[PDB]
């Protein structure tokens, strides 16, 4: 029997951060030659992923942002990955951009893995938590793996 | 049988950083609702996670920095994974801040995912390898995880 | 019976970024003190890595710059993991640094893990797609991990 996975990803359709507002994820589909879902025992919901199957995780995301400082300056984002809600954010998931010093141009930024023990229904999500201006994101990418069974639990 | 994993943070005390001293890791339960150690056949020392069981790992970590150019300017940190002693660092492990390239303000660097063979009693730790001014770590977490046995 | 896998690194031999030119990676052991090659099932091509096996893949990577020397006012580099061909790159894979200023030592970037279903024969690189001024690489490596045997 095969390990839970999924990766959402936006590389198409810009959006605009929203204090605590799930970033858009559309595709679940990446390899450009042999166009398969990447999807295995969870479900993507447009925004994020749904697990279906208790385990050990590994969770991680990227984003891409143009920064321009238009329509005002300076602009700037920390985002991280939440746990049902979008406040309930998840330690060691942060990540941060800020137009001050690098300029302009498009900046990517990726979080570190997190391990971590989910339940059936439970949904992962990218959050802004802090925003100055306008964040224009261009690219996201969430990535659920399952590590393990539950190491305490029989079914969990 | 369990693949043997651990995860080690700290999100609760803030520490400056100090050159080849590993950073402090309190924390293994990172689930804020169902909250338990992610731990298995791994040891949490405090500062880095120890290796029980020989295997192909895949070991990675992040840390969250305040530069803000006082009481000395600029702010700047190297970081690497470090195998059993602090001079032993990992290649592929390392990131960086440097407040005259990014600016001021709260900054979050994340290594790469690291694939290395380890032996029962390795304990892995990020170490500070160069740092100008006083480096302030608001957040810390490491992250050890089996994915094969030993392939030779 | 073993997960397909390979870690293919730089740590050695600095090289500059060419427009759509895959970097160099000619290790393939991390461990510091039993050097073992961190490769099955997969080939080390010199500048990326070969899948033998089809199964879905977390792959990832990381970057080290300089931005000593290089007089260049103005620095950029961005890079993107390539599927079989340069100009073909995977989503998810970006990396970007963009200084203004120089001689502030070495800055690391690391990719995000992309979820990828590869075939055999398939071949991952680094590729830089954007370049201002000049782009030192002081380090890279790059990370292919089995996941699962193919799920459809
Ligand atoms: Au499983
Ligand atoms: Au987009
Ligand atoms: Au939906
Ligand atoms: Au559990
Ligand atoms: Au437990
Ligand atoms: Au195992
Ligand atoms: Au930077
Ligand atoms: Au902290
Ligand atoms: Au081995
Ligand atoms: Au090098
Ligand atoms: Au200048
Ligand atoms: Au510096
Ligand atoms: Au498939
Ligand atoms: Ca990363
Ligand atoms: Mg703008
Ligand atoms: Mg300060």
């Amino acid at each position: 029997t095969l390990p839970a996975f999924g990766f959402a990803f936006n590389a198409s359709a810009p959006q605009f951060a929203s204090l605590f507002t799930p970033l858009l994820l559309p595709s679940v589909s990446p390899n450009p030659n042999i166009t398969v879902p990447v999807i295995n025992d969870t479900v993507s919901v447009g925004d994020g992923i749904r697990i279906l199957r208790a385990g050990i995780y590994q969770i991680s995301y990227t984003l891409t942002i143009s920064l321009d400082n238009v329509p005002t300056a300076p602009e700037a984002g920390r985002f991280f990955l939440s746990l049902n809600t979008p406040a309930n954010i998840i330690p060691g998931s942060g990540t941060a951009v800020r137009s001050n010093v690098i300029g302009t141009g498009e900046v990517d930024v990726s979080s570190g893995v997190i391990l971590i023990n989910l339940n059936p229904g439970d949904l992962i999500q990218i959050v802004p938590v802090e925003l100055i201006g306008t964040v224009d994101i261009r690219a996201a990418a969430l990535t659920v793996a399952q590590i393990s069974r539950p190491h305490h639990h029989h079914h969990h």
